[PDB]
């Protein structure tokens, strides 16, 4: 992808963490970056869980646009504000359901540029 090899080890301690919390497996993960997404609290709170630990979302699921936009690599900063643009504020049932929206929404509208870790 974009996303250097930096990050995975980055990552590492809260996927391990958040898919054992969660019950995720990593063939859910990889569903969900082929673009095919379900509403299974296994696969929607291991991404809460995640952009959580790393400051992305609240105790709500409100993200947050800046840190969200300074984690990104300047060339996406463009389109990325666009796509929050539509998908942002976040809305939903509970934390996992307002990310398994977000997902929905930042996929269908940026497929090119959609993945998740
Ligand atoms: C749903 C998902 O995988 C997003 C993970 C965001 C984690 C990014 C952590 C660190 C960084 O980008 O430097």
């Amino acid at each position: 992808d974009w996303v250097p090899p930096e990050v995975f080890d980055l990552v590492a301690e809260d996927k391990a963490r958040c898919m054992s919390e969660h019950g995720t497996t990593q063939a859910q993960i990889d569903d969900v970056d082929k673009g095919n997404l379900v509403n299974e609290p296994s696969i929607t709170c291991y991404m809460y869980c995640l952009l959580e630990a790393f400051s992305l979302v609240d105790d709500e699921a409100n993200v947050d646009e800046d840190i969200m936009l300074g984690l990104l690599p300047d060339q996406l900063q463009e389109r990325a504000q666009s796509v929050m643009g539509k998908c942002l504020p976040t809305s939903g049932s509970d934390n996992c359901n307002k990310i398994y929206n977000l997902a929905k929404c930042v996929q269908e509208s940026a497929p090119d540029v959609w993945f998740v870790i």
